[PDB]
């Protein structure tokens, strides 16, 4: 299921077996709460209603290495284009009365978008009613909502993530999930993942006009389900002479998720823009490049005809370990302690001067001088590349060090050029 | 009154029309509880007195591209400064001596800091009186209060922002600004946009001593109001040949959020240190460089002699877009597929090999690659600006191109010194 | 106490006198909560106990400059490992046992770790008891507590950071570090910083079966404490000639916090992982590399042939202050406006073009440009080491002006390679 290659000669360690879910697009919903405009056990109600009284006057104060590759988005600007319809004239009461007889119902707007609404919340018809038992506890119970819904909008601008479980809670987003148009693999994606597509959403504050209060709720849309996904882990290669300061390094710079995306593959440089559960992977586009798919190609062989492999250089023979899916690579250098430890049988490798990796079978932590890493301890097979490694094949005279938005083919260039001089 | 202009020579836009509110200061107030030393219905008081006297025990255990330019300040310097003070014998007294007969009062400091004290919750009065009918409910609503206060402090170690409303209501902000020392101007500004003002606020833990908790409330002077603001977009400019690898890039680096101030023009490279709402961006000058207003030429001509417009330099031609204001820029190359669509009838333009540009009028989204974006669907006008793109003036051959900190100049002289070799 | 030098040779100063807690492991302890397996004041628990079996409900739904030469780690490796243990059959039902006389024990684990286990809650034994006077406001207050684990963990994914005071009371904290298997030390270190505690800690959701839930509490473990720590505060260093654009600029780009251990010096070069009480440094030792003590070498001389000081170099002479421990570094250029003044009396140094500093004492505010400093106004003595600035010692016509990931030794080699050729 999930398995891991190490490459010793570039440095790197590739995790597969992933399956993806990316979001890309948005769905808006229209979530509405009905207001009042009013002005022994009666005193509960009093202060409930001041209380009341006050949420409406504050909401109405209130609506008074690679990723710098990356282009920019503009998050909820599909959520915010609805909000700006909301306050056309009569937006607002085609919505209040298409849900006068049901709490779910679909609504064409004037612009020719098709939006499910979804009147959560009926203090209008609850205070207009009753407040003209368990009445109080009721009232309570849902005016501490919208003073919870109010909170969040005021110290978020109008605009939250992820979506709370007072903005929408989960029998309303199971259900919202389930009269959505998507196919039924989508909806139990999101069913079974409910926290995730919570974290990706957005609660965006529109209106506050004829007894009602307005908010779009923003949901990703996952257009891409379970095409295969694996994570690259790099780090610094450094030849290990013993004269300080005369070694030369080089670190794969392509690092984070990849996945296959039709026809090519979207890379996630980011890879903290993508969260992991169990063995899905949940990405988001934006955060994303469009590759050629010959950019896995890189991992078999960097020296590849068909795919200039991204690198950085440098003198910088500092020690890290970057701990994998199922392993840990080591990369010791000068007189930096590097071990590996089990947990209970103490030290049973010690890394020596150059790159190496060890699986997380049999071992729980490394260390890498005074830094203790602890290693996943998922199930999982992994690979061991041996391989020459490719810093030896340079001429430490004529190697150009600073180089950061380099490739192997920019610095086999530099290379010819300055050798070439010679 | 919002537009924007497209530069097709630098692959770059302007967005105009924006008014500023910058913070240049800060204002210190300190706000005060008083509490108590204490050691049918009844039960209900039992038990948070109990929530009282573990808030208070809790309260005292508890007491026991271009950014990398950017200075590096200390955000409550002056807040902490207060508290320091508020350590001296008998500088709590002072204050708890003003409070006495009103909940708002300016006190004289020792050191010569005259501040706006305020009395927000007085537990004390109420539980030495009360508890020693409705008077149940109102020490749970002032309770709870105090409660979520001691929340917020010990998960933020005394520090929060943005300032809840538990730390200060909105009547209580409100008045706190009105009873402020700024100008009419200042005051309706902060009136309207309180959201903003709370997230840019502190709330900074000072003391609990004599019977009184106090903490400072650190809010925003914005020393700079209505002056011209404008955000710079840019994107990547590069040719576009047949053979990979052959091409050249080229990057305007100073992308970011640009306000007239005091003569020069306060320049902000993160532009989500800025906040707009509506047509008014809200900045720190903290996240600023105060540059020549001529960094403004860089717009209108790349290559006048008056300032050295920022560049950086590569070979790496990835497709992106940037989502402006008003439309979007796109940067196709390679075999990317790159659109823009309308809602509800398609693909209307399919982008070419280059930098280009489409306004948001007609248009919903933009595609590049397997990333969709939506554009921003506010009102105003877009200028397309013809012009020969740049990066076409230079001979790849002696292309500099690993340059990041560069700019116009120092590319011209490293191209003038390795062409004077040939 | 604490105290400071300022370098005028190379535009950087030293804030020493610090203590270190770094944290160099962690602790695991399985927090539980006992829960039923169940379908005039009566209608107050009818409610209540809706919410207990939704939040059930909802629980099992939910259960279905230098920083880029640090390495990666996985921060809750440790403790998802503790989890993984956990869905092992009779592994909860081992834990449901020993807890059954007691709310704290220690639990040997069939993968062999030895655990703190804590029973902070048990609903159960209230529900199948009381639910088959105030014995409604305890269920209340301990539901409610219930509830707000239940969104904590639905709206963190099940990950949560700092860990709240519902998921750990400051009692159950204490005692838990009280019961820990650490020095007396480390227990009164805690013990006396436990919000700080709380900000290093992590609660990871592991399980709902046989009516128990159970969260690992991930606690950080202070391997070294009391270790003398020093913070680097550098500011760029430029040449101030009259034409502009014909200066060159250095920068030391080895800032962040240094700390004392085991023979070597941890460096931390992002100094917001680092969190400051009094005088004792909070540090992650994830966050670190470890270095010869010889790095300290560089502040003294930086030209010293022990260690090879880390620079880089550029010719953006741009104005910026840097807010130190105790003072304040000034770099001034071109004709930007920088002052120093005291809170009463207004101006009281004008800064030259160049790199100058300034103490706290008698100093309040520094401005540079537009920007508006606060010094830390905190009780300490600065020097000010006189010496002439290093980019003095550079001729303009050969230096290297885009290395970021540089040194003094990279930069003399690229000089003599440039000057042989002439
Ligand atoms: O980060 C900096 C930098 C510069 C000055 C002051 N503070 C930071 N630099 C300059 C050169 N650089 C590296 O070698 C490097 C390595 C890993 N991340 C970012 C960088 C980078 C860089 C960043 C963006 C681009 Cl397009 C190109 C280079």
């Amino acid at each position: 299921n999930i398995t891991e290659e190490f490459y010793q000669s570039t440095c790197s360690a590739v995790s597969k077996g992933y399956l993806s879910a990316l979001r890309t697009g948005w769905y808006t919903s229209v979530i509405t709460i009905e207001l009042s405009n009013i002005k022994a056990k009666v005193k509960l109600i009093k202060q409930e209603l001041d209380k009341y009284k006050n949420a409406v006057t504050e909401l109405q104060l209130l609506m008074q290495f690679l990723g710098f590759l990356l282009g920019v988005g503009s998050a909820i600007a599909s959520g915010v284009a609805v909000c700006k319809v909301l306050h056309l004239e009569g937006e607002v009461n085609k919505i209040k009365s298409a849900l006068l007889s049901t709490n779910k119902a679909v609504v064409s707007l004037s612009n020719g978008v098709s939006v499910l609404t979804f009147k959560v919340l009926d203090l209008k018809n609850y205070i207009d009613k009753q407040l003209l038992i368990e009445t109080v506890i009721e009232f309570q119970q849902k005016n501490n909502r919208l003073l919870e819904i109010t909170r969040e909008f005021s110290v978020n601008a109008g605009v939250t993530t992820p979506v709370s479980t007072y903005m929408l809670t989960n029998s309303e987003l199971l259900s919202l999930i389930n009269d959505m148009p998507i196919t039924n693999d989508q909806k139990k994606l999101m069913s079974n993942n409910v926290q995730i597509v919570r974290q990706q959403s957005y609660s965006i504050m529109c209106i506050i006009k004829e007894e009602v209060l307005a908010y779009v709720v923003q949901l990703p849309l996952y257009g891409v389900i379970d095409t295969p996904c694996w994570k690259l882990h790099t780090s610094p290669l450094c030849t290990t002479n013993t004269k300080e300061g005369s070694n030369i390094c080089l670190t794969r710079t392509d690092r984070g998720w990849y996945c296959d995306n039709a026809g090519s593959v979207s890379f996630f440089p980011q890879a903290e823009t993508c969260k992991v559960q169990s063995n899905r992977v949940f990405c988001d586009t934006m955060n994303s490049l469009t590759l050629p798919s010959e950019v896995n190609l890189c991992n078999v062989d960097i020296f590849n005809p068909k795919y200039d492999c991204k690198i950085m250089t440098s003198k910088t023979d500092v020690s890290s370990s970057v701990i994998t899916s199922l392993g840990a690579i080591v990369s010791c250098y000068g007189k930096t302690k590097c071990t590996a430890s089990n947990k209970n049988r103490g030290i049973i490798k010690t890394f020596s001067n150059g790159c190496d990796y060890v699986s997380n079978k049999g071992v729980d932590t490394v260390s890498v001088g005074n830094t203790l890493y602890y290693v996943n301890k998922q199930e999982g097979k992994s690979l061991y590349v041996k391989g020459e490694p490719i810093i030896n094949f340079y001429d430490p005279l004529v190697f150009p060090s600073d180089e950061f938005d380099a490739s192997i083919s920019q610095v086999n260039e530099k290379i010819n050029q300055s050798l070439a001089f010679i």
